[PDB]
RNA sequence: CGCGGGGUGGAGCAGCUCGGUAGCUCGCUGGGCUCAUAACCCAGAGGUCGCAGGUUCGAAUCCUGUCCCCGCUACCA
RNA sequence: CGCGGGUAAGACCGCGUGGAGGCCCGAACCCACUUAGGUUGAAGACUGAGGGGAUGAGCUGUGGGUAGGGGUGAAAGGCCAA
RNA sequence: GAGAACCUUGCCCGCCGAAAGACCAAGGGUUCCUGGGCCAGGCCAGUCCGCCCAGGGUGAGUCGGGACCUAAGGCGAGGCCGACAGGCGUAGUCGAUGGACAACGGGUUGAUAUUCCCGUACCCGUGUAUGUGCGUCCAUGAUGAAUCAGCGGUACUAACCAUCCAAAACCACCGUGACCGCACCUUUCGGGGUGUGGCGUUGGUGGGGCUGCAUGGGACCUUCGUUGGUAGUAGUCAAGCGAUGGGGUGACGCAGGAAGGUAGCCGUACCGGUCAGUGGUAAUACCGGGGUAAGCCUGUAGGGAGUCAGAUAGGUAAAUCCGUCUGGCAUAUAUCCUGAGAGGUGAUGCAUAGCCGAGUGAGGCGAAUUCGGUGAUCCUAUGCUGCCGAGAAAAGCCUCUAGCGAGGACAUACACGGCCCGUACCCCAAACCAACACAGGUGGUCAGGUAGAGAAUACUAAGGCGUACGAGUGAACUAUGGUUAAGGAACUCGGCAAAAUGCCCCCGUAACUUCGGGAGAAGGGGGACCCACAUGGCGUGUAAGCCUUUACGGCCCAAGCGUGAGUGGGUGGCACAAACCAGUGAGAAGCGACUGUUUACUAAAAACACAGGUCCGUGCGAAGUCGCAAGACGAUGUAUACGGACUGACGCCUGC
RNA sequence: ACUAUAACCAUCCUAAGGUAGCGAAAUUCCUUGUCGGGUAAGUUCCGACCUGCACGAAUGGCGUAACGACUUCUCAACUGUCUCAACCAUAGACUCGGCGAAAUUGCACUACGAGUAAAGAUGCUCGUUACGCGCGGCAGGACGAAAAGACCCCGGGACCUUCA
RNA sequence: AUGGUUUGGCACCUCGAUGUCGGCUCGUCGCAUCCUGGGGCUGGAGCAGGUCCCAAGGGUUGGGCUGUUCGCCCAUUAAAGC
RNA sequence: GGUGAUGGCCUACCAAGGCGACGACGGGUAGCCGGCCUGAGAGGGUGACCGGCCACACUGGGACUGAGAUACGGCCCAGACUCC
RNA sequence: UAAUACGUAGGGUCCGAGCGUUGUCCGGAAUUACUGGGCGUAAAGAGCUCGUAGGUGGUUUGUCGCGUUGUUCGUGAAAACUCA
RNA sequence: CGCAGAUAUCAGGAGGAACACCGGUGGCGAAGGCGGGUCUCUGGGCAGUAACUGACGCUGAGGAGCGAAAGCGUGGGGAGCGAACAGGAUUAGAUACCCUGGUAGUCCACGCCGUAAACGGUGGGUACUAGGUGUGGGUUUCCUUCCUUGGGAUCCGUGCCGUAGCUAACGCAUUAAGUACCCCGCCUGGGGAGUACGGCCGCAAGGCUAAAACUCAAAGGAAUUGACGGGGGCCCGCACAAGCGGCGGAGC
RNA sequence: UGUGGAGGGAGCCGUCGAAGGUGGGAUCGGCGAUUGGGACGAAGUCGUAACAAGGUAGCCGUACCGGAAGGUGCGGCUGGAUC
RNA sequence: AGGAGGUAAAAAUGUUCA
């Protein structure tokens, strides 16, 4: 859930934090911990490509198994539920009965001791991973592959889920969290249930420093930049831009999806706005 | 420092010069409906955007002084 | 968190423990608000006196990266070897 | 000395003393030391010098680095991409600011010292010798295994049974492709219409034997598995090293105390010594000392950890290792590990206050060295607790087997090798960056005392400076400080600047409030010294006592040491937070919510950011961005995410 | 129905005609608006009115506790800020010794008045005044020094914007 | 008609620099005299004035508001000069 | 200790209690009663004369004297007012 | 414009050294209802429950005698009121 | 809205909300209120038995809880409906009725709010006082078909009617507004005003508590008679309709 | 026998102490530019909300909107007419 | 006796004492 801080400081007035309640262990599993280093939003050239990134608390990568293909029929038990800074969701440490230890996305309803099944002959329970050919319609799923073997791409964030609407042929229709309906090969695998830590959205981070810890550098508005820096720049006194809204590189608002894409035929219905 | 700008029946608005300026709504007058307004009928009536000048025959109409409430008047050092 | 009160159980109240905080005062440290001086300076941007922050969006060392219509910029058109 | 304010010596005085002391790094590069010099330099002079000349000087297995490890990042075989140039990047290889790794004390020189010497250690390697001593070949065991037939289950399919289905199938029905009878009606008749008997059942309907399809149950041979011994033989294993591989560790944040300790400091037993020409003070006073490391022992406080057996392939192969699962056994002042520190040893040494003469400085002798107290920002501690923002890798070490394997392990003694670079000197500065011997800047380590909360501030020790133009002189004037009658903002754009407030403990504290604050609100009172309460209380803790598992045990505890706080009484002064240090406060409005950021060098702000909000985009090598492209960031993320725009806590709202 | 305004109405145009709330505002020219408060006296400040030159709802509106080296106003205390200035010391200034620059500089035994003049004269005219040379001081002039005026214009650039 | 202080007109020196308003300080000058002084006329009874003439010796306040000059106001003054 | 006398009446110490919705503490008003007026009575209102009690004597405070003191025509102080 | 309601006259009436008015209190007012009210629509049933304090309490035996009741004593000053 | 292929029709899909018929003077609940089905958990009631305790009861100031709808917050969702809003229409004007759309909201989760014609405008408990008639739940019993919602007796409910009694009347009338007891809440003329000030609660909206000045001589309740109705029913009239002829326009 | 000694007093000091002063609050009123609503008023303006189905039945609560009555939505009541 | 639903669109006001 959520712990609302008390207003002992102005940087804590309306602030909130997670009550790390479904979490059981403060420490991660060392074998599954790869290192990480910040980039600063900078690429191989050393140049800012994505702005508003840097500083940030040090982090370490928990090796998640988004590709749960090699443990079919080999059950596991959720040994722990842990915090992952790399993602909004929490992560569940599973002990496979063959001795393999792995991390997953920690769906809702999942606790220590819950037994996780993988494969076609698995039960339709939270945390169980199956092909969509074996998952029935109207089911709530997460961590879906876009391609067989490609690994889970979809419905990975906290509180989020995908609704499997139907299967017609070798294509399963999926209502996505954005509302977009799209087709995906039934061979693609999905984890049953909805992702946990859905309370995450309702956190008030209270102060600038907290997002500086999360690695979000300050976002400056164009209207207070100079015209050399931003199209919206300039003006004596405040301005609304002096023109229609654009990016700092002058690209206007509007659809940036490349047309004539391969996914256009798999997509059934783009998401909706305003309604 | 300096520049600018439409006027028309009682009110509000239209109408650019083949030779008239007028038309709409409201208002007003007379009648009717009602026991007595509004809505109906009109014989309905109603004005020279003020004078000067046109090439004027004649200009509300075009041009200048005036006709004058007019949006913008702004010398930035 | 504990104790006590209270309750049907609570919410809640009090006492303690506990030691949070872009919390307070204030040295180092970092800044640079005011003022005086300097203004052929002691100094190509300082001194003195006060001043602000001072566990944090902190300061700092070492090493490294981004390069010119480009970088970087909590955005002043500021900085990129006076 | 030719020459002296400046050089040398001595004595005074003064300054710093979280530094103006001591040590490093970076940087500089010989500036270090000795000797000599003095036309340049030094803001004067100069006998001096960081200046000039010459000569000398930097000694490491353990320090800091390489030979060990990797991070960011860089180069980058091949490679990909790119018109060429080249951009990226894999494997790799570099790359500390980090990881790992063995040393401490004292002495010495004119200059070096964890480097040399002395003493005592430690870490790698090497050879020889010796001894315990397992092993191979001998022997020894642990051993377990392929053949056959007997039996329980695969049940080729010969088929057996059940369930389901109709390929075709008898009967009657609905009306019939058209026609063949009976019957009735219609444009004037014609080309038509209605009920039904047969034909075809175009098709559909309801009961039915049969047969043929599919599924399941059993199940011959075929075939899998347990006994029957040839064959506990062919075979394996049993020293040790063991990985370039597997696994574990290495391996990590921030804050916060508390506890135990130590250094350090203050005293003190004890030792040695002075009389510092003053009124008193000979021991009763005063001064000085009142030390000694690593390492080896020990293994305390604190902290941490279940163990044994079996099974298992998950860890590219194998694993006795790691995981995982099963059980059994334990909840232990048990065991193990870690570990400050105490104590012992190191140390019959070394060092020292001082004493002897010697006086350039060569030496020589050398006392006591107990008790407490206080007390760290250091150690235990990479701990413990808590929290979220969720906190490097690799080597190394350990282990596993694969593998190697006939010699090998361990111990002792002796003898040996331990490489390269740095090491002088300055290092908050006169030696670095600053054009200067520049009031600037420069990261880290030591952190004495008395007061004090304190690393502030004052004074001071050790130690180091008086830092390089001076001597004078009551001018104005300027600067910096100081004081000021009466008044008290009248000054002035403006209370600018100054002044004031300022500490501790008590009391008491408003509007408003987001209930946290406002608030140190405001506004007041006390504060010194002496005595007594007080041989008190508190802390500590000795002796003594008590208990015990007997030890580095515990409890208590006279004394001793330290130490407040308060009450009462008294004393003195103008004054008691006496100096230094050290909030001014209140009301109201505007702006911005706030902490922060900003125009290095005239603007710190109402500007930026901020959390929060809305909109838009993005379905994922996304969108967006750097790039010609590859590729990269985004993101090792996946719409509760990411990017862009505007707004900018919060409240009421956000109309056309 | 006194007056005043105008709840109300008519008409024209519009895509729609500014709602809530605010309002001489960081926005109000007129303007020191008017009224009130505070003051002895207040172009500032506070409150209020609304005749909004030219507020206005995320270029957010109206408020807001707390915060602010912000801005504005007031008050207490405090004071040399002032009435109104005096005194002391120190560092300079001054003197002696020593070293020893600088910007600047067409010259020079470089007066004042009233004039004249490229219209503001040390330098010209007519007069007046003035022994020569220094030292400390003040800063009225030398249109003083410095910087080939940044304002203005002309010419040319640069960067920025855009339905060039 | 004076004067040359206002707003201006001209654009004559100065754009290889003539620094601007207001205040502070220091003043100096003129008189077109605010006070003080002398006087004429008066619709000057007296007090007090009005107007004109002569007169520039001296004096000509402190505050609130405003950057302000100016102005308004407060108290005063012999007067609160231009 | 003090009183004439009991008692926090006062004091040192000790304990932490005491009062409050049955209205504490506060605010307002008021001298109380016998009685008076009204009213069928209950009740309501009132507190003049007369009589009893209390309180006060310019305001506030204080004691002294005395058997006895709010000591009107007594004292002390302070304050306001009036007068020399 | 025909006033028994105004003003005046007569006349009448109620009081009578008084008469009227005003003010205040009670009554009437069963209009805060104890005696002595009410709450469907007149004002009035809490939106409904739970339940604290409180109020209230079925049948019965015994007891206490608190309430209650009887009696007596003392007091209830005098004056008042009432009776004579 | 369509003519860019709407409406309509067929098929498929998505999603939301509400649950036709059953379903009513019916049932349950303290009230609010509760209606698709199933499961789970759970509360209350009624009858019978009379085994148990043995007056433990009733009410309940304050207080606490529950408390329709709207509304508020946060987060989802959002088909239909739909304040506001926008057009259209009507209208003298129409910020409305009507139409077309349509936002919040209605929905879910957690919480605030705490009101309503929250009404039976009727507080709770108990006892008694004529009956009739329906209906719901349960117990029994008698004709017996031994069929049996055939009837009766009784307890609990819920309705209609009707006595006595009560009531101003309307009406209530064994589900009292009767007869009586206990307890609570509330009233004391209408306005001002359930408003201000203060306080409490609340994010807010607002709620709760709750006046005074001033003002009126009434406000009110029930019922009667009339009148009236853009209420109804029945009936008439040159009233309309069907016709004929005129007036209004000319002159007099 | 003596300016003797208890003892007492003046004076002085101290506690308490009125008045006074300082301070910050509480509480009760009055005024207050402007401003809100309430009551009354001949005869004024705008509309017609309610009473008859008052011409959209009204009213309760809530919310929103609107010159004003008021309108609309949600839920509720009948103190609602016709059949 | 037995048995669906309807339509009238809008259309205001009324000085005096009474």
């Amino acid at each position: 859930g959520i712990r609302k801080y008390k207003p002992t400081t102005p940087g804590r007035r309306g602030a909130s934090v997670s009550d790390f309640a479904e979490i059981t262990r403060s420490t991660p599993e060392k074998s599954l911990v790869r290192p990480l280093h910040g980039k600063g939003g900078r690429n191989a050239h050393g140049r800012i490509t994505t702005r508003h990134k840097g500083g940030g608390h040090k982090r370490a990568y928990r090796v998640i198994d988004f590709r749960r293909h090699d443990k079919d029929g080999v059950n596991a038990k959720v040994a722990h539920i842990e915090y992952d800074p790399n993602r909004t969701a929490n992560i569940a440490l599973l002990h496979y009965l063959d001795g393999e230890k792995r991390y997953i996305i920690a769906p809702q309803g999942l606790k220590q001791g819950d037994v996780i099944e993988s494969g076609a002959n698995a039960d339709i329970k939270p945390g169980n991973n199956l092909p969509l050919r074996n998952i029935p319609a109207g089911t709530v799923i997460h961590a879906v592959e876009l391609r067989p073997g490609g690994g889970a791409k979809l419905a990975r964030s906290a509180g989020v889920s995908i609704q499997l609407l139907g299967k017609e042929g070798t294509y399963a229709a999926l209502r996505m969290p954005s509302g977009e309906i799209r087709r995906v090969d039934v061979r693609c695998r999905a984890t049953v249930g909805e992702v946990g830590n859905a309370e995450q959205s309702n956190i008030n981070w209270g102060k600038a420093g907290r997002m500086r810890w999360k690695g979000k550098r300050p976002t400056v508005r164009g209207v207070v930049m100079n015209p050399v820096d931003h199209p919206h720049g300039g003006g004596e006194g405040k301005t609304s831009g002096g023109r229609h809204p654009v990016s700092p590189w002058g690209k206007p608002e509007g659809r940036t999806r490349k047309p004539n894409k391969p996914s256009d035929k798999l997509i059934v219905r783009r998401r909706r706005t305003g309604k």
